[PDB]
């Protein structure tokens, strides 16, 4: 179908690198609540059902034991590992009391672990699929008297996020005149950084603006150019969430087939009565506008 | 009465969209101390009256009960859910020990859970209503031998923070001259970027400067044009609460009504004796000086 | 003796302003853990010893009550707010264990609340008295051709930092060309904004310059006129422990009399055999050098 | 051997300063978890065999104290340091009594510390050695028309950092025309900072590049003064690690004959079917390049 592009929609990243529970931790705070306990019942079950088998190794390790038998080691090693101490079972031997010791060690130790996931699955910001979105296309047309890249971004569920800033990268294979070969050479591609707009105050959607000129890697960028050229404009929205302080990431990308030469956003934005109407059925929508299918550089030099 | 303006004095936003306890957990947080604790207690009560039942639903599953029926149960469940386990009354029967084991799992649960949000709450910066203010009005008047457009903005309650960042934001609806419709237009209000003035030192009151020039998007707006301008100057002040490193931020709103031209604040601070003294009553208080009606455009013109 | 300066030389900000636990909070934590735990301690006998008196509103309240009297109510009350639950001594009244059921919830309370406190005062970088050191005066003579402002910093016991970030600010009370008062404006000291070098390498202590030129509010500043000048540079230091990733901050001010014209440092590193060793004894030490008197506004001017 | 660098290739410094738990705490934390656990449980059968010394210096302090002498008094201890209170074995004298509350007072201390500690050490990144890589050795060559200093830095074990930023810091000797002695002057070099090309995409590995030009420290390094020349080009690479939103930082160096004039490096990057490979073992090789042994500033001004 497509080329290959190096960052998805979604922000994947389609690369693959070459020949302390680091990988698994991610994984478990990743999972879904109802999956992370159901995740921390099974170990909790494994670790008593292990314990459980150590107590029966000795003879009537437990006073009054109840049930008789795998059944009554077991409901004492859930009071033990959890540190509940009914105690109406309780070490009868010195082997058990050993048993018991290192037992509530290791209960301590995984309440001491599972507390601290908890705390970060719980300072994790919510996916950028219900946060933050992205325009299918980004369109390139004239603003303000300057041909302009632009693509939209705005923040769905209030995510409370600040110190909210975006910056965008072009990626592109070329060769230097020297004859260096570039398989993914990063341009960057002015979004704000040279007045302070890429430091954004989104609560409604923007529209991020890139004016090609001179010093834009889209300096020869025509519209007859578009059809030939292969590249991809990687961009990179950052915050924080408020009420947690962490730094989230959002990404997006735009392959060349991806950016509409002479188009223009439809507005989204709407006043009513009380408050301003977004109107996300616009979101993705652009129409065409009369725009010189010249690149700024055959314009400056014509 | 007034126009409907898109940020609030307090800046609370007036937007509103289209058509894992990510809503109601910030709510809880947001909670005072008193009614988070409440709250905590009336879950820790529906738990055990659950608990309880389902012990119920067996034949004296508990040893000792006391009292017998549902209170015995209740308080049974108490030193279980909380892992106390005074243990005279204890599980009795298979049953029973499967239901103390699934509530002492969903104890520990609960109070990773509850220690989880408590955290969170303790590194919550207090509301802004208690820690940053900003001036009712902005002003326009000569400073410095150039028109500037100010306002102030202080630290009550040294709420400890670092890293304290201001950011001017002018919304704006207009009509570019290809043509494109922008209801709420962003554009940036320089107040230091390019001087690393906008990195305050915030201890006692400033007054916040936009000089006016060429590259002003106030260039053209003069004492008659203000009475029939339509715009807000969105303020953004970001800072870090040094006890906790949370990051926090505190807006206002400066619509073309609440901007005096030709105004000046009072000063507001006062050298006494072993201390500088800041006298809040001057706070919000300008007064009217000598200033030109003209726009700065219409004088670089003229 | 000398003039009221507005920030102390370890920091410390000599303002006033004018007419939950937040402030005892900051104190707690502030406190040494000796103290830490020692205040914990006395809050847990408090607590105790408030229950206890409750349970003693009722007759006959704890099974084996011992020892007889309040002292059985006490350390029951304290194997209750902990949760440890012997059991010997338990509720035997529905009075005792309503009140034992408030005590608990009550303890996993403030368990929860002295657990999140501690974290936090692990969290906490240690005091600047013993992390970030600056020189005691500041000093103005020719470096590279250029007259410029320096002072020297060091970081100490190595406090993990990154980011670390440097701005200085020169705060002096002035009179606008129009006539407005300025008790205490603030003019940004560029120290390496402009060329990314306020981002500072701080291993061994380093010599901050501000070159002092057009744009400088240092620009007409003459050894003579530094006589009878009024100011004071004051010095922020930012940085974040690596550790914890927590930010934190150093301060440090040098009024007109602590600024030495015409003085250089001594040098401060010196290579040794494996390593670079840093004399501190040189920190603060400076010597004459040969320098002009002028202004650099005299000079480009003459 | 070689002469003694500032900065190890790993990122250590070679620094040597002259004459709570804040030492000993990174060590606990930077210990990796299966020496983290079995250090805390040293501690607990050390603070386990305190107690148990201490029940045993009164008489019968213990009911069914089992095994009779020391070992009942310290498994006592250890249901009563973690609040087990199987009960069985409770205080039976107002001594014991107090004993045990000192021991709960500690035990819930310890662990809430210890948990404090668990989370920290969550949190922390893992080490640059398995994380972060540079390039051996560093270039010089012709780039775009520019003669440019080049290295190569990767993020191999996908750490989710976000917020990367480079800074790269020229450290040398030298003497300012002025006669001052500057043993180790910190040189900024350009890496970005005036483009926003320091602020880094970091998937696959990138060449960092800074050009040198009349403003670079390197305008007059040639062919010939390189062998000469002593100075250590000192790099610092920080970025936030998502999941815990730590800031890390990871750095390295190049010392004069770790600068290799006329190289390029060899590419990495390959596209596939499906994704694009990055072959590590090209990683840091580099190969001869045409290029003058001139200077900029000798072919400048030639
Ligand atoms: C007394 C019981 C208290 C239970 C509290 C449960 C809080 C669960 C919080 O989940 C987190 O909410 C964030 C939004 O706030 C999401 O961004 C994040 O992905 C999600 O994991
Ligand atoms: C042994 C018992 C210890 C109890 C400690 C209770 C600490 C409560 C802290 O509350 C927080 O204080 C911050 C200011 O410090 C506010 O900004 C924040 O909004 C508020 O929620
Ligand atoms: C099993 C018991 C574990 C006990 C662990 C105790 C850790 C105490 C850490 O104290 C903190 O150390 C920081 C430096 O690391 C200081 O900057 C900070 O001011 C100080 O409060
Ligand atoms: C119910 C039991 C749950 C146990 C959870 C154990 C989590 C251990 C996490 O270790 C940390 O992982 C990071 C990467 O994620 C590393 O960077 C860091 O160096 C390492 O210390
Ligand atoms: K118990
Ligand atoms: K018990
Ligand atoms: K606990
Ligand atoms: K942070
Ligand atoms: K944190
Ligand atoms: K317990
Ligand atoms: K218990």
């Amino acid at each position: 179908k497509k080329r290959q592009r190096f960052v998805d929609k979604n922000g994947r990243c389609n690369v693959q690198h070459g020949n302390y529970l680091s990988d698994l931790f991610t994984t478990l705070v990743d999972l879904k609540w109802r999956w992370f306990f159901v995740s921390l019942a099974v170990l909790f079950l494994l670790l008593n059902t292990a314990f459980a088998t150590l107590y029966m190794l000795g003879s009537a390790p437990i006073a009054n034991q109840f049930p008789a038998g795998f059944g009554g080691a077991f409901f004492f090693s859930v009071e033990t590992l959890a540190t509940v101490g009914y105690g109406d079972m309780h070490p009868q031997t010195v082997y058990a009391h050993w048993i018991a010791t290192l037992e509530i060690f290791v209960g301590m130790s995984s309440i001491a672990l599972a507390t601290g996931c908890a705390f970060i699955k719980m300072s994790q910001p919510k996916k950028r699929a219900e946060t933050l979105m992205f325009s299918e296309h980004a369109v390139i047309s004239m603003r303000d008297g300057k041909l302009t890249l632009m693509f939209r971004v705005g923040n769905l569920r209030n995510s409370h996020m600040v110190s909210a800033q975006i910056r965008c990268k072009l990626l592109k294979s070329r060769q230097t005149p020297e004859g260096e070969f570039l398989p993914l050479d990063q341009l960057e591609l002015d979004v704000g950084f040279s007045t302070g707009a890429d430091q954004l105050f989104l609560v409604s959607p923007l529209t991020i603006c890139h004016v090609i000129d001179a010093k834009s890697p889209f300096y020869d960028l025509s519209q007859r150019s578009m059809q030939t050229e292969q590249f991809e404009v990687v961009v990179i929205l950052e915050g924080i969430v408020e009420t947690t302080g962490m730094t989230c990431q959002a990404r997006t990308s735009y392959t060349e087939d991806e950016v509409l030469w002479g188009h223009r956003f439809f507005p989204v934005i709407s006043l009513e009565e009380g408050f301003f109407k977004v109107d996300y059925s616009q979101f993705h929508a652009t129409f065409e506008v009369p725009t010189p299918p010249y690149s700024v550089k055959e314009q400056e030099e014509m």
